[PDB]
């Protein structure tokens, strides 16, 4: 009989995990029931899943995850209302079916700006009205920052057509349809990086000054056994806390390969690698525990190494980013944080 992961952090913060509808039954489901008290949909609540084509919403998968959470008293997070990825291309086509970004006529572009914002409003209202009562934490916009793009704003179709308007409207629309009780977040990765951190900080500060309802920042925290320094992760969290914003570790996982490594340990995986992973995780959680009053939740991007995007991205290989192995057994990293 091993200890429950979430129970170990009873006095600090809830522990969550991303999930797919198919993992709501069977042994994998029992693993979730024993170790986490919060859930987020890995893919079932992205735009591509909820409204594949205009006016044709698909709720089954998302509803299933909501029901599983409620049956087990788990809190829910919504991932994610706005994102340049996994969003059907129909969103950005003009009335003739051609990409809005290609329009050169000023008047048609103005028409397209209003049309896209109308689509955004209607999409958000439908989704929020359906889940506002069961989901209290929302990733309203995701990955809108890109240092390499002009001004540091990701130059996605959303931005090319509406500038920062889509972000302002997204938060406002979510607040109006959802009420004052739900918490709204802007989520992103590499939020520990000084440059990206400050760009995000300036944007949020400006938006807050304009009255945009933003409650906190989501730090995906997709890191690895080598980088980045735990100090940088905490520095970012404290900086945003200075604006009165909450912080959530939203998609925590730890690749066993560095950024420039394309090798594959295969079945194996050296002992020191799993031990190093444990040391990194222990160091991270020791720091997160010291910041519990500004970090409302810590969510892992999964629960078992059997199911992780890192096993296929950037390449197909054997990764081991989580706390439980492919047989759902506790890894060194699990013991390192529940009994360090």
């Amino acid at each position: 009989d091993i200890p429950s992961l979430a129970e170990a952090f009873r006095d600090y913060f809830p522990i969550g995990a991303a999930i797919e509808p198919g993992y709501t039954t069977g042994q994998i489901a029992e693993l979730y029931k024993k170790h986490v008290n919060m859930l987020v949909a890995e893919n079932a609540m992205k735009p591509a899943s909820l409204q594949p084509t205009e006016g044709n919403f698909q709720w089954a998968d998302a509803d299933r995850i909501v029901q599983f959470a409620k049956e087990n008293g788990m809190e829910l997070r919504f991932h994610t209302l706005v994102w340049h990825n996994q969003t059907p291309d129909w969103f950005f086509l003009d009335k003739e079916g051609k990409p809005m970004v290609e329009e050169t006529d000023p008047q048609k572009r103005e028409e397209n700006r209003k049309l896209l914002l109308q689509r955004l409003e209607n999409y958000i209202r439908a989704v929020v009205l359906r889940y506002k009562d069961d989901i209290k934490s929302w990733d309203v916009v995701n990955e809108v920052i890109e240092p390499n793009d002009p001004g540091g704003m990701r130059n996605s179709p959303w931005y090319q057509i509406t500038g920062t308007e889509y972000i302002e409207v997204a938060f406002r629309a979510t607040r109006e349809a959802g009420g004052s009780d739900i918490k709204l977040y802007i989520n992103d990765y590499n939020t520990d990086d000084p440059v990206k951190r400050d760009i995000l900080y300036e944007l949020v500060k400006n938006l807050l000054e304009k009255g945009v309802p933003i409650d906190g920042v989501g730090h995906q925290t997709h890191i690895d056994i080598y980088n980045p320094p735990v100090e940088r992760i905490i520095e970012s969290i404290k900086k945003f806390a200075g604006l009165g914003l909450d912080n959530i570790i939203t998609e925590l996982d730890m690749s066993i390969y560095s950024w420039n490594d394309r090798s594959d340990y295969g079945d194996s995986i050296p002992d020191y690698i799993l031990t190093l992973q444990a040391k990194r995780y222990q160091e991270l959680f020791d720091a997160l525990k010291e910041n519990k009053d500004i970090v409302s939740a810590v969510v892992f991007w999964g629960i078992s190494d059997k199911y992780s995007w890192l096993n296929g991205f950037p390449v197909k290989r054997t990764n081991a980013p989580l706390l439980f192995d492919r047989n759902f057994m506790p890894k060194p990293a699990f013991w390192a944080i529940v009994d360090p």
